[PDB]
């Protein structure tokens, strides 16, 4: 009769900005369920508004930190875009064409901009900001169609449920990530919700960032709060729960580029740009907060990065399926 053979579910916990939907989307790429033609068709409006947004939000920065633009042409420019962007939510019009992708790609050539740029962990800026301005000349033409890398690097809210079945070591898994309402039990695959992993994925690189443009509260502080409130409080019965540490790379670039891990943490007695010393410190943090020892192992990766992502990957689906015969 019908009948199914367990599947070992894998399951994405994190943030907003914590680089999951990374994970997500590469576990696609990485088991040939790549983007179609209908997905870059919608996903295509929504990179443009990321780049209005990210634009918008350095044009505020300059205004914060006094920073005068050079020129009345950049000046009026910059207050086109401001007044695009805050009708973007208040209009379904295609705000988008090529005389704004010109504006735009002129605006990133603007040295207000780009000191604010260079503070931009102080600010509200998505991660790839600087990739898509810096791709413009392809991004703006009017036959655009999103790339695979565009569409790994757009930070997307998951509102459903979205799973990814794959074989490992002829053993079947797949990874999950849910958001939004409900998802009825008849579309999750096998018609089945248990989980036997968890992935609780913070991001490294966010030790400079604060959680919103109105608070002073550090990303990186608050992510240790709440992790700490989780991994304590949870019965997690039978799963597996891992620490990734995402964006790793990232976190690597900001240490080695001056951004002082001491301010955020003034316990931090390691060296100055050591970027293992410090990431060491912030492991210790976080299973500092796992007062019993829940987690299974920790991880870092950068999720951008297929090849590390990947390694990662076969690393913890390995370690599940050794603690699979445990007694
Ligand atoms: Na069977
Ligand atoms: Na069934």
């Amino acid at each position: 009769h019908h009948h199914h053979h367990h599947m070992k579910k894998i399951l994405l916990v994190g943030a907003g900005d914590s680089g999951k939907s990374t994970i997500f989307k590469q576990m696609r790429l990485i088991y040939n369920n790549g983007f179609t033609t209908e997905e870059k068709t919608k996903i295509k409006p929504m990179i443009y508004e990321n780049i209005l947004r990210n634009m918008m939000v350095l044009i505020q920065a300059t205004k914060s930190l006094n920073l005068p633009i050079s020129t009345e042409e950049n000046r009026q420019r910059a207050e086109k875009i401001e007044g695009l962007e805050q009708k973007i939510l208040l209009t379904t019009d295609k705000v988008w064409d090529s005389n704004l992708a010109q504006d735009i790609a002129e605006l990133w050539k603007e040295p207000a901009i780009l000191q604010a740029m260079a503070r931009r962990n102080e600010f509200q800026i998505e991660d790839s900001a600087s990739y898509y301005f810096d791709n413009l000349d392809r991004i703006g033409k009017d036959d655009y169609m999103p790339s695979e890398e565009d569409v790994v690097r757009a930070r997307i809210k998951t509102t459903g449920l979205i799973e990814q079945p794959f074989t490992f070591k002829n053993l079947p898994f797949c990874m999950i990530d849910v958001g939004g309402q409900r998802t009825e039990r008849k579309k999750w695959i096998h018609h089945f919700q248990g989980v036997d992993s968890i992935l609780f994925v913070c991001s490294l690189s966010e030790f400079d960032q604060k959680c919103y443009e109105d608070d002073s509260t550090n990303r990186m502080k608050e992510s240790l709060s709440l992790f700490g409130d989780y991994i304590n409080s949870k019965w997690f019965a039978d799963t597996l729960v891992y620490l990734l540490l995402n964006k790793h790379d990232l976190f690597v670039s900001k240490i080695k580029n001056g951004s002082r891990l001491a301010d955020t943490f003034e316990e931090y007695k390691g060296p100055e740009n050591d970027p293992d010393a410090a990431k060491e410190f912030i492991k210790d943090m976080y299973k500092e907060k796992d007062t019993e020892n829940r987690l299974r192992d920790v991880f870092f990766v950068t999720a951008l990065d297929k090849a590390n992502l990947k390694e990662r990957l076969e690393q913890i689906t390995s370690d599940i399926l050794s603690a699979e015969n445990d007694l």
